[PDB]
């Protein structure tokens, strides 16, 4: 019935990948209970830091990456959802289901990566567990893992960054190419698609 139709909650920042120092490690900033509450209200007073956020809905968890003042993530994680923020839910600034890409204004306190201009093919994928995985670029939107891994190790890292040697954003992790459950290559949204959308 119309009176009973419910609302999907907002995406919620529940942690971050710390790349500040010499060692990368994940930090959680909100537990499940607070996450559920924050997703319903859309009101998130937590301080935000860093470039790579860990984000969750009521049913999924993935990553979000700030590039040039926009917090980017994948449509198959976020859908058309708002993101929780100190002033309430924030509507998506970008939505492209054809690229599996969405974006919101980057939260106050976040740091943005700058798009890569090096043209280098030696990349590094950052996972939700703060693993930094060497990836060789194989195409506009493909890269091969130098050391293959079960897909289990990549699950939940969509929306994370592929970086160049200089630490620039090369793309947003979108999908894993696997055979027999072993991930051999990754599919990603090139940063140029982002720069075009912007
Ligand atoms: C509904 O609207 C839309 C619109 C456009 C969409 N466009 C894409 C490409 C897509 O793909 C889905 C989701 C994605 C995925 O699971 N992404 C990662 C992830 O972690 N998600 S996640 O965080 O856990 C989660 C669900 C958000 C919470 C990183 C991968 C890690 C492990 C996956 C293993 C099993 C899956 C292997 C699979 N493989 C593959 O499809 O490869 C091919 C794409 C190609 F290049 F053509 C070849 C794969 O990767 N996906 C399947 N859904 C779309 C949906
Ligand atoms: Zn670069």
């Amino acid at each position: 019935h119309m009176a009973s139709m419910k609302k999907k909650g907002s995406v919620v920042i529940v942690g971050r990948i710390n790349l500040s120092g010499d060692t990368a490690y994940a930090q959680q900033t909100r537990g499940e209970e607070g996450c559920q509450e924050t997703s319903q209200t859309g009101r998130d007073k937590n301080q935000v830091e860093g470039e790579v956020q860990i984000v969750s809905t009521a049913t999924q968890t993935f990553l979000a990456t700030s590039i040039n003042g926009v917090l980017w993530t994948v449509y198959h994680g976020a859908g058309t959802r708002t993101i929780a923020s100190p002033k309430g839910p924030v509507t998506q600034m970008y939505t492209n289901v054809d690229k599996d890409l969405v974006g919101w204004q980057a939260p106050q306190g976040s740091r943005s990566l700058t798009p890569c201009t090096c043209g280098s093919s030696d990349l590094y994928l950052v996972t939700r567990h703060a693993d930094v995985i060497p990836v060789r670029r194989r195409g506009d939107s493909r890269g091969s893992l130098l050391s293959p891994r079960p897909i289990s190790y990549l699950k939940g890292s969509s929306g994370g960054p592929l970086l160049c040697p200089a630490g620039h954003a090369v793309g947003i992790f979108r999908a894993a190419v696997s055979t027999r459950g072993v991930a051999k290559a990754v599919d990603f949204i090139p940063v140029e698609s982002l720069e075009t959308t912007m």
